Order: structure tokens, then sequence, then C-alpha cells
């Protein structure tokens, strides 16, 4: 677990989590077990959540959550890094404060006008309501990555994880680091989180797939990925195998596809074979479970462990996060 | 014979810089034909090279704006169409205003104070093309522009309002405001399934606007993905079109018409619980075909014509645009 051994790049959103009541949900007309794009009526909501003393600020975003969970799972200081776009405002300073507290060496790109991306995480029991305002998170430029103090994080990194969503924000950055990983013996990892499915983004994803050593995804993302490229099969075990056997780049030898199915087992394809991994629960046990699974998987991958340890750690971290308000965790882990 | 501003469009405007190119140009900038590539930044050496070419053509593009220009060209009545979208304060923004005025579209653009105007290089060789789109200011539209009286007057004047599904990612407030207004003031709100959604932020935003859609346009790929997202196991495009037309309707919305194109294969239309097939009829000795189909369909819909006339006009306009470099057309149409 060397300095900056694992790097992430994505859309950072400051998650403003707080336990709410019926009056709050009725006031802003927001329903539980739902995630909506933020509107004008939901913009003054971030001030009412701040006025609550029990508010929790977290440097969120799908990839950043995976990086924080990996840092928490590893515990070695300075092992993780992250790059993403934020705004020059109070929420941007809270993002920098929380990333430092989580142990992540974050080098953010500050946009000169777009305010920092935020996500209200309203909690009642186990249920949640997400209201994301992406705003600055979609303004990352490759000029930031190409600067020497930020490109040093790529050079230091052995494992680089980038979500498929980043292909819509900065396709130059993902392609540049994926090609660099193939040339300098680094492991490039990615996921099938491609919300937009246009010809522009399909061809952008087609160009980065050969450079992916690991492709993470969930049953819904994998089934849609299969239907897009004409694969008629619907069996998740067959789709995972077909993902692992996609064309490989010159600097690659094999690919591992990890498809989670929530409660159902985690499916892993490797060396032309598919293995099933039943989910093991914690003593007396969905928001951000996928992000926490990738985080736990990345931690054991960094330590040079076998696939079974990576799946068990992923499931452990996903089980911890779902029993907590948001993508939070205790001080130290209890995994083996 | 259509009234002033009877048809309005809202979207992501991009100045399409079209030009016929050769092998040396495609090799120089490493760009492939029949490929849609994103441009994180304007490649100035390429853009300036295109601007210095014989038969270089500037067009006020963008999927929705193309449909509006094709509808204006098909109608021929001056002042019948309107359009609102975000542009930058630069030379390409002035060329967008010049071409929209030439195309006969009353365009009221929102000028961003820093993001440069969205552009798209349309490198055409024979029948094939290569799109290199830099969205930039097109993704910066704010509902404050729509709510201004000189711009809201275009909504009030409009009987038919067409907005692409992709615009939900840019301004979901503007779509919800005009879709709910159309239901309250007996106006026809039309939309398409462009860039189908997989993330819950964008899926729930689309779920909120579907009841307000009187017409839903789409292609076989968009419709098949839309069906797989919401658990519809059927793959038959005729069954999918019927299921789209029978989605929940908003108060005071009696019916929905779903139009699913299949390229060469017939156009599928669902109406009053029945699906009708329309074979594509070609012109004597025969990208952007979908945009031109919607444009031709909108023109006859404005004139209060039957569905068969709308499909024939849509196919006529699509067949003209595909035998021209880009989404261009002759002075007057030949469809009666
Ligand atoms: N109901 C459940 N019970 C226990 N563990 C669960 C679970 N749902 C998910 N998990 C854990 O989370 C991991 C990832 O689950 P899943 O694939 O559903 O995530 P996701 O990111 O797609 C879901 P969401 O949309 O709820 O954020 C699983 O491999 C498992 O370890
Ligand atoms: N090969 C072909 N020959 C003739 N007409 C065609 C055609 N492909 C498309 N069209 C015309 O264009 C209309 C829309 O076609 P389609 O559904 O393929 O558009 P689209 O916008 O999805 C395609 P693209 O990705 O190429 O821009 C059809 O209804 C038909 O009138």
């Amino acid at each position: 677990a060397s300095e900056g051994v694992l790097l992430g790049m994505g859309n950072p959103l400051l998650d403003i989590s707080a336990v709410v009541d019926d009056a709050f949900l009725t006031k802003y007309d927001i329903k539980l077990n739902n995630a909506i794009l933020a509107e004008e009526k939901h913009l003054p909501m971030y001030d009412e959540l701040a006025s609550k003393s029990n508010v929790e600020y977290i440097a969120g975003g799908a990839t950043q959550n995976s990086i924080r969970v990996a840092q928490w799972m590893l515990q070695t200081p300075g092992a993780t890094s992250y790059m993403g776009c934020i705004g020059k405002d109070k929420f941007g300073e809270e993002m920098k404060k929380n990333a430092q507290a989580a142990g992540v060496t974050a080098h953010y790109y500050e946009d000169e006008t777009a305010p920092t991306g935020t996500c209200a995480v309203c909690v009642v029991g186990g249920e949640r309501s997400l209201i994301a305002n992406l705003s600055a998170a979609n303004c990352y430029k490759s000029e930031h990555l190409k600067r020497p103090e930020n490109w040093a994080l790529v050079e230091k990194a052995k494992y680089i994880y980038i979500a498929g969503f980043f292909l819509t924000v900065s396709p130059d950055s993902i392609q540049l680091v994926a090609e660099h990983a193939a040339a300098n013996n680094k492991v490039f990892l990615m996921n099938l989180s491609a919300p937009f499915i246009c010809e522009f983004f399909r061809d952008a994803q087609e160009k980065v797939l050969p450079y992916a050593d690991y492709i993470f995804g969930n049953e819904t993302e994998a089934k849609i990925f299969a239907k897009v490229r004409g694969w008629e099969t619907e069996n998740i075990e067959e789709i995972a195998l077909k993902i692992s056997q996609l064309p490989l780049a010159s600097g690659k030898q094999k690919r591992i596809a990890v498809i989670t199915q929530g409660a159902d087992p985690v499916v892993v394809a490797e060396d032309g074979k598919v293995k099933t991994f039943p989910v093991i629960l914690l003593p007396k046990e969905t928001n951000g479970a996928g992000d926490a699974f990738v985080g736990g998987f990345l931690s054991q991958l960094v330590l040079g462990k076998g696939i079974e340890d990576c799946v068990r750690a992923g499931c452990y971290a996903a089980n911890v996060i779902i029993q907590r308000p948001g993508c939070t965790y205790p001080e130290k882990p209890d995994f083996n």
C-alpha cells in the first residue's frame, strides 16, 4: 500500500445527509426510495439542511465514495488519490475538508463560475431521498490532469478507477490515462455506469473498453450493455463472460468482469470461466452499496489478494454502508 | 397557412460547421467516418482549417433546432416557428443567429457570460459523415431566460411545443414548466426518447414529464432500451410503441401517439389502442434523418392533417436531408 497507489477520477458531489421528518418531505415534495435531479424549488433546501445541527457533510460522488471506502478499508495513510471538478464556494471548501478527513489526497479542478456539485441525502429509517445538482462536477478539463502536480498522481498510481459516467464529462482524460496504464504496466478499472446512451457516448465507451483490466457493473447495467451491442442473451453469468472477452488492447493480457446482483450472488468472469459468490451478511443486519462494493474490492486488489478476498471485502463494505445514513463508516474496519 | 410562432422548440443548439473532406484531413485529425466523437475543447487547428474550405457551410444545428428548421422549410409560412436555447457570446454565436434568421426561425437564445457557443464539425465524404461535437454553452440553459416575458410570449403563442429528451439533463425545470403549461392551456407538448436514461436521477426526471407528452417520437434502438429500463420484457417494436402510447396520462390529456421509426423498415405509429405500419417511400433515384422526420411530421401536424400525411411528410424530409451534406435542404419543398 504505497503513496497514491490507487487513484480515482469522477464527478464529485458534496452529499449533505440528514435525518428528516414528514413535514420536510411534504414541504419540498420529495418521495423516499427515489433520486431526482435538483430543481429551482429544491435549491433553498440545502440551507434548511445546513441549519440542522445533525447534518453530515461527505465528499460524495460514485467514484469518490469508492476511493474513500478503499482508504478506510486499507487504513494506510496516503494510499489513495482523487481528481475531480468543484466550484469556488463554501461547499467546495467542505468537500476539501471532508476528503482530507477521509484520508484521500484530493487534487480538485476549481471552475471559475459553476458552483460545487451537491446531493441532499434525506434519511428516514433505512430509506433515502437523493436530490443531486451536478453543476461543477460536469466541468472537468484535461488541462488540469496534464499539469505536472496532478499528472504525478497518475504516475504514482498502480490502480486507476474511473466510472463510465466520466466519459460524458471528460473523454480525453479517461482515454489518456487508460492508454498510459497500458503503456506503463498499470491496472485501469472502470464501471458500466453510462446513463446517457447516445451514439456519441457509445463510441466513446467502445474506445476505452480494450484498455479496461476490470469492468464493474450491476445486473441492470450489464443487461442494458448486452442489449445495446446486439447480445441476445439475458443470463447475467453469460453477459459477464462476454464482457471479460471483449477485444483487449496491446498492453493487456486478460480482463475480469464483476457483475453484482444486489441480494443475489456476485458474478465474476476470469480466464474463460464464471464463478458465483453468495452474499454473506454481517451480525443482525441500498444507497451507495455498489460504490462501497467497488471500494472494498479495490482495497484487497491493492494488497495483491485473490478474487474471493476482493468479493468478500466488497460485500463487507457494502453491508456496512447500507446500515448507516449515507455512504459513511466507523473509524476502523473489522474485516479478517 | 400557420399562425405566428405556432411551433416552438427548446434544446441544445450547436453550430454545425459542415464541409466535404478528403483522406488527408481525416488522417491528420485521426477521425473515423460513421462515428460520433465528443470534443472536450474546440480543436482550433481543425476548426480554422474547416472555416478555410470550399463549400464550407454553417448551420444552426442541434437535434431539436434541426427539426424546427425542417418544419419551417416544409411550412414556408414566414414567422411560423420559434426556438429557445443556450449559446455563447462569440463569433460562432453570431453565425448561429445569422443562420437561424436565414432558415426562417424566430430564435430567442440565452447568451452565457463565459461558455463559448456549442459547435459540431460535420466532415462529409460521400454519404458517410463524422461528427465532432463540443457542447459547451448548449448545456448551460437556465429557466430564468424562459420565465422572462419576451421569451415566455413564445410559449403563449405556441400551439405545438417540441423538446428532446436530452434537454432534461440541461434544464428539467424548463421542460416541466412548459409541459404542465401545455396541459393547462390546451397545447400539444411533443418529445422524443433521445439519449435513453439508465441513472435514477435522469430516469425519474423523464418519468415526471411522460404524462404531459401528447406525442413521443423515437427510433427502434431508443424504444428497445426504453422498454428494457422499465422492465417491459417484449422486444417487438409494434408492442413497445403501443405500451408507450398507453403510459399514464396527465389531467386533461385524453390520448398519446407514439411514433417509432425503424430506418429503412416501416414507421410504427400507436393511436387509440391500435398500431399502424407505414412503409418508407423513396424519392426518384435516391445522419440527421430522425431530426428531419420529426420536422416533416411537425409541419403537417401544425396544418391539422391526418397521421398518414405526417408520416409521409416526415419520410419526405428525411429522404431529402440524407441526399445532402448535413441537415440542409433546397429553397422550396415539393410535397403536397
Ligand atoms: N438487499 C441487500 N442485502 C444485502 N446486501 C446487499 C443488498 N443489496 C445490495 N447489497 C450489497 O451491495 C452490493 C451491490 O449491490 P447492487 O448491485 O444492488 O448495487 P447498486 O449500486 O447497483 C444499487 P442502488 O441503486 O441501491 O445504489 C452487493 O454485491 C451486496 O454486497
Ligand atoms: N436507409 C434508409 N433509406 C431510406 N430512408 C431512410 C433510411 N434510414 C432512415 N431513413 C428515413 O429516416 C427516418 C428516420 O430513420 P432512423 O430512425 O434511422 O433515424 P435516426 O435519427 O435514429 C438515425 P442516425 O443515427 O443515422 O442519425 C425513417 O423513418 C426514414 O424515413
